[PDB]
């Protein structure tokens, strides 16, 4: 029944809000984290701006755009890629943002994206 794309709207929080600043602690471990919570509608984005990552906990996983025609309604189409001490698993697009968990932040915006599944 899984689709290969899944329209989600995440909460965009700061940096400074997050209570919980990564996923895990192994590549394989927060992809695998990030996708669940993805799935259950809790996870939020983090916009990368500089001193951010500093701020969070690695290995990252960022929301990378995957296409450039692809916007149905306003959901920018997106894939995962992890990163841990400047390696990154993956290769995609530009980044969108740094995906945390959410453990109730208030966000200061929604980010809308046509998740890759
Ligand atoms: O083992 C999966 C259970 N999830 C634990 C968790 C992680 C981050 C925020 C809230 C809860």
């Amino acid at each position: 029944m899984e689709k290969t794309h899944v329209q989600l709207s995440l909460p965009v929080l700061q940096v400074r809000d997050v209570l919980v600043r990564g996923f895990g602690d192994s590549v394989e471990e927060v992809l695998s984290e990030a996708r669940q919570h993805l799935k259950d509608g809790t996870c939020g984005l983090v916009e990368v701006e500089k001193g951010v990552l500093p701020q969070l906990e690695q290995p990252y996983v960022f929301i990378k755009r995957s296409d450039a025609r692809t916007a149905p309604h306003g959901h920018v189409m997106v894939e995962l890629v992890a990163e841990l001490e400047g390696i990154q698993y993956g290769r995609s697009g530009e980044t969108l943002g740094v995906l945390v968990p959410h453990v109730g932040e208030i966000p200061v915006a929604y980010r809308k994206v046509l998740l890759r599944k």
